[PDB]
């Protein structure tokens, strides 16, 4: 069909891609994004037909013929040739046919609009299906069904199609395999290509596609481009598929599932049937109802049941169901006495509907919920577009050509009835049972055909269902109050006369050190916000730092409770454990952040502790501790890392012997002596005031000090530690006999100086040299293991070099091959071409130069220069003057005193990790072994800090 409607879509005026959407006459939804903007042109085929459209004969028929529609044309019958097209302009194409659609999706390089759509168009007109294509695309779907053999997510989710109704059609098959596709339907007579050319063209090519494209060039160019083409398809109308009853008639209702899955989980789900709210979309019932289901507030089940410990993890929610019905599922994970008490928690389920059947429809949840989703929805920010297409051409399907976008993020009216149908269709009465354990071996029987999962019957006696539904009497159930606390409060505050390239010192006592510039490159209203905390404590004990860890663990663990609606509104926020105390970072939109600031400011200055959750914290960690006696060589090679490059680090046995000792009242009186004295340094960032700034700061210092009278620190106290000085030609190595692995482990580590002007591009460029040709050679060419690793190392503010390389040899021989590897390095020093040095050059130049995707990304790096005490921010533009200074001859320079084996200022590092059980050779001096690593690091000097800037 050719025909076209359309008109200003409201395009939500944030994005500035212009729209128009239509339907043609022959059943083609049909949207066009005109993007003149894009590069990556994009385009999509979704037709609306499920995997359970299949005629009985084949099951999984539209799966293969997908898998096969892309085969032979008549202008261009050969395989790959579309396939060529995108591989000449740089495309991904992929497709599907779900359990309602069946789409097709790709891309084009920049502007090959009629190019791929004459390469992709014609697979109507001529479907070869050839042969030899037929019979290794049958063992892809073979594959297909045998890779979902062990993903349990489509395991549970055929187990939802095919044990419901048997007769009614959603039990047929989705996959397939080479035995029940291809064995069985042609030897009935029915031949699999001819009717591949029946269900293509009389069902496929009759209705119910939902198509767009993606142009760039204009309104009118896309339209004359393909609206002409795409009259090649026209209307046969096919019925409908659609399921007008529920597959869950009365055999289903109450009905248990023992389940065996792949991985030991242990999950119990729970399945309602509930009608078509396709129309009831205004409202958006169920999601706004599963808001409320794994919502955490005052009385909620959840911190019920997570305070009695007896969950893991829970869902409830809504499925999409089929046109006529729809569904709900219930999915949690499970503890032991969760596992114990499964009919309890089904139980307090039902005191949970009872608490909403005291509360019946509420208003103000939904007026909330819907103002806050419809400002985030406005203002979420971009977009990934492909996929994006995919989603929209999902539900272009049920909307018309302007009630895509706003679809279902833009609610209209309160309707109260939809809710007590809700109330009234979840009921006892509606449950379906399926219970996820791997501890089902053995009495579960009847197992899966398709899959081989074991599952039994096993109804649930009426005791238990009786008295269920009578006893519905609520405990601890409480009203969660709204915190909505104002974020229309966005508006782009414009940059004052102090307008400075970075975040400067604004702010300085003895007390404050103030560190802000906003937003450029994003205009957003978000910020993001970054805390300093030091106290000396946190350095000197092992006692002490366990303390000071499960305090914040139980600390962060309380407010999340609060926290749960604040950060789902977007607020996120960190507390992380640090060397030198905590560390504290906010993140997110305008919202309540002075507010909640304080209010976490105070809760965290002020917290009351409860003795059994203290110990069962202590305890939880306590066998977290033994559990890391077992590491991988690379993981606890990096623990030997961060432990043989400090002044001090405590370690596991240190902590191992130091719980023994600990009571509450300790570190309960403890605390505030522990928070004693601070300095507080604070890094911000986003759509603030500069004077609300400072009595932000302002507010901060004064109400800590309002809380324990904490006085500043001194600068005679704030004191940073130092990377050892080998004695200057010295390399010094010990061996660590693993116990599991027999893996033998080892790492290098070199100290060239500072981050001064040449050393960080000497690393650097060092580091990319010895990434390509060592990648190339090393672990591809040699294969001395499969965990080889070549990479950076900054310790102490110094830099250095590192090899998280892990593998089976004699570590002294592979340390042969390391000097081989250096030997290789020698040669090629002249062999560094020209166009080596160029290309190499600019690739680490695009490594290096990158402007901010986010207003995070950036922040990271620079709370790097921050506890390193830096504050260059345009140091890496010192860094982009020195990659324009490196010579050839600087390499030479940098070999012979600093790489070589009678380099005079040699500082290299090693250390052995040995196993479970664990061309030419120079003269190389033997190092000795480290037995008192205090005596080893107790005689040997330090490094210089900073003349500043």
């Amino acid at each position: 069909a050719i025909k076209r409607i359309g008109n200003h879509i409201t395009k939500s005026p944030e994005d500035k891609r212009e729209y128009r959407g239509l339907e043609l006459a022959n059943g083609i939804k049909v949207l066009l994004i005109s993007d003149p903007t894009t590069d990556k042109s994009s385009a999509a085929l979704d037709v609306h037909i499920g995997s359970l459209s299949d005629p009985p004969n084949i099951a999984g028929l539209s799966h293969f013929l997908e898998h096969m529609l892309f085969l032979g044309t008549k202008k261009y019958p050969k395989e790959n040739e579309y396939s060529q097209f995108l591989s000449e302009h740089a495309g991904s194409s992929n497709a599907f046919t779900s359990g309602e659609h069946t789409n097709y999706y790709f891309d084009v390089s920049h502007e090959h609009l009629e190019g791929a759509l004459d390469r992709f168009a014609q697979f109507f007109l001529s479907p070869l299906f050839d042969e030899s294509a037929k019979d290794r695309e049958v063992n892809a779907v073979d594959s297909e069904h045998e890779k979902n053999v062990m993903n349990d997510a489509w395991r549970l989710f055929q187990l939802e199609k095919a044990t419901g109704n048997p007769k009614h059609p959603f039990s047929k098959f989705g996959t397939g395999n080479k035995y029940t596709l291809e064995t069985r339907p042609n030897q009935e007579g029915i031949d699999v290509r001819q009717e591949l050319l029946k269900f293509h063209s009389a069902y496929y090519s009759s209705n119910l596609m939902a198509v767009v494209v993606l142009g760039r060039e204009s309104l009118d160019d896309l339209t004359n481009l393909v609206v002409k083409l795409f009259s090649e398809v026209e209307n046969k109308n096919v019925p409908l598929p659609e399921f007008p009853e529920h597959p869950f008639q009365e055999e289903h209702l109450k009905q248990l599932y023992k389940i065996v899955p792949i991985k030991d989980i242990r999950n119990l789900y729970v399945t309602f049937p509930i009608p078509d709210l396709q129309k009831y979309y205004k409202s958006n019932p169920g999601h706004y109802l599963g808001h409320l289901i794994g919502h955490e507030g005052p009385g909620s089940l959840l911190s019920e049941l997570k305070s009695k410990g007896w969950v893991n993890t829970l869902v409830g929610g809504q499925k999409e169901g089929a046109r006529g019905f729809m569904f709900f599922i219930i999915n949690v994970d499970l503890t032991e006495e969760g596992l114990l008490h499964v009919e309890d928690i089904i139980l307090h389920m039902f005191q949970y509907i009872q608490k909403l059947r005291a509360e019946g429809p509420q208003e103000w949840v939904f007026q909330e919920l819907k103002d806050l989703n419809a400002v985030a929805f406005r203002f979420k920010d971009k977009e990934r577009p492909r996929g994006y297409t995919s989603k929209i051409a999902g539900i272009l399907h049920y909307y018309p050509l302007e009630e895509v976008l706003t679809a279902e993020y833009l609610l209209e009216e309160f309707r109260p009835d939809l809710i007590e149908m809700v109330l009234d269709k979840l009921r006892p009465e509606n449950v379906r049972v399926a219970i996820v354990s791997k501890s089902f071996e053995g009495k579960t029987d009847r197992t899966e055909e398709w899959y081989g999962t074991q599952y039994k019957q096993e109804a649930i006696p009426d005791e238990v269902i009786k008295k269920w539904q009578n006893a519905d009497l609520n405990g601890k159930f409480k009203l969660p109050t709204k915190n909505e606390f104002i974020p229309t409060n966005f508006e782009i505050l414009p940059l004052e006369k102090e307008a400075t390239p970075y975040p400067a010192l604004i702010k300085d006592t003895a007390m404050s050190k103030l560190w802000f510039k906003q937003d450029d490159k994003f205009f957003l209203p978000k910020a993001n916000l970054n805390f300093e905390f030091f106290s000396p404590f946190a350095y000197v004990d092992p006692l002490h730092s366990n303390m000071a860890y499960l305090y914040l663990e139980l600390l962060k663990d309380s407010l999340n409770e609060y926290a749960y609606a604040a950060e789902l509104a977007g607020l996120s926020y960190d507390l992380q454990n640090t060397i030198y105390g905590m560390y504290l970072s906010v993140k997110g939109y305008n919202d309540k952040q002075p507010i909640l600031l304080k209010k976490i400011i105070e809760k965290m200055a002020t917290f009351e502790i409860d003795e059994k959750r203290f110990e069962i914290i202590k305890e939880a960690y306590m066998r977290s501790l033994n559990n890391f006696r077992a590491e991988q060589p690379h993981q606890h090679a990096m623990y030997y890392l961060r432990l043989l490059m400090t002044e001090v680090a405590w370690t596991k046995d240190e902590l191992k012997e130091a719980l023994d000792d600990v009571t509450l009242p300790r570190l309960k009186a403890f605390i505030p002596q522990l928070l004693s004295r601070l300095h507080i340094e604070a890094l911000l960032h986003g759509n603030i005031t500069k004077q609300a700034a400072l009595g932000i700061m302002q507010m901060v210092e004064d109400t800590l000090i309002e809380h324990a009278h904490t006085k500043p620190l001194l600068p005679s106290q704030l004191v940073r530690y130092r990377e050892v000085q080998l004695p200057d030609r010295g390399w010094f190595v010990y061996q660590q006999r693993n116990e599991v692995h027999n893996n033998s482990g080892i790492e290098i580590y070199y100290q060239t100086d500072m981050q001064s002007t040449s050393e960080n591009m000497f690393l650097e460029l060092f580091a990319q040299i010895i990434s390509e040709p060592a990648f190339n050679t090393l672990r591809t060419k040699e294969q001395l293991g499969y965990i080889v690793f070549s990479g950076p190392r900054r310790a102490n503010g110094i830099q250095g070099l590192r090899f998280i390389i892990q593998s089976e040899k004699p570590p002294h021989y592979l340390e042969s091959r390391v000097e081989a590897f250096l030997i290789t390095m020698e040669k090629s020093i002249e062999d560094m071409t020209e166009e080596a040095f160029q290309k190499h050059i600019q690739a680490l130049a695009i490594r290096r130069l990158d402007k901010p995707k986010k207003l995070s990304a950036e922040s990271a790096k620079y709370w790097g220069e921050i506890i390193s005490q830096q504050y260059n921010f345009d140091r890496d533009n010192t860094e982009v003057a020195y990659l324009k200074t490196l010579t050839k001859e600087d390499i030479i320079k940098f070999y012979k005193e600093m790489l070589a084996v009678d380099a005079p200022r040699r500082h290299k590092v090693s250390v052995h990790v040995l196993a479970r059980e664990m061309s030419q050779a120079p003269a190389l001096p033997q190092p000795e072994v480290i037995q008192n690593m205090t005596e080893f690091k107790r005689g040997l000097p330090l490094f210089p800090l900073v003349k500043p800037h």
